């Protein structure tokens, strides 16, 4: 069977790193393809058809093109960027429910290996802001009716696997 999964955020809250990372096994590190794709991996036995996107302003009109069709979608934000958080209500959510109103959504936080990293704490800090705390996001899964919330690190692969075996069981 084949199941098709939309990865849809803010620009640079690490979608790429995260695909790149669960199917390679491997943090892409410093170069990071930079040409929009779609990945694939096959999981027990289901192959789960992963859709990269442009998640900048510039991509509003064309994203949704990829969007038909999808079985669950993927809402990431960073979880060391609370703008990319509150986009999520913002932006993501009304944007994909518009275009796939009964499509299951599983809420993401990225890059949590940054959530207890003094430097970025303290950037934040600087701009009176703090990482977003678990209870955080899953207040905001609630909110949004994700069937799911999840952290993971794409750097450290901790978390990575369960976001995509959760993926699957919101299908089939
Ligand atoms: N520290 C850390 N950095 C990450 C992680 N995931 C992605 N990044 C970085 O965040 C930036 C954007 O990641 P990318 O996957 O290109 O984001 P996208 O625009 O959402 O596809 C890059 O500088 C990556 O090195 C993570 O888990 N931890
Ligand atoms: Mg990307």
């Amino acid at each position: 069977q084949a199941i098709k999964c939309v990865v849809v955020g803010d620009g640079a809250v690490g979608k790429t790193c995260l695909l790149i990372s669960y199917t390679t096994n491997a943090f892409p590190g410093e170069y990071i393809p930079t040409v929009f794709d779609n990945y694939s991996a096959n999981v027990m036995p289901v192959n789960l058809g992963l859709w990269d996107t442009a998640g900048q302003e510039d991509y509003d009109r064309l994203r949704p093109l990829s969007y038909p069709q999808t079985d669950v979608f993927l809402i990431c934000f960073s979880l060391v960027s609370p703008a990319s958080f509150e986009n999520v209500r913002a932006k993501w959510y009304p944007e994909v429910r518009h275009h796939c109103p009964n499509t299951p959504i599983i809420l993401v936080g990225t890059k949590l290996d940054l959530r207890d990293d003094k430097d970025t704490i303290e950037k934040l800090k600087e701009k009176k802001l703090t990482p977003i705390t678990y209870p955080q996001g899953l207040a905001m899964a609630k909110e949004i009716g994700a069937v799911k919330y999840l952290e993971c690190s794409a750097l450290t692969q901790r978390g990575l696997k369960t976001v995509f075996d959760e993926a699957i069981r919101a299908v089939l």
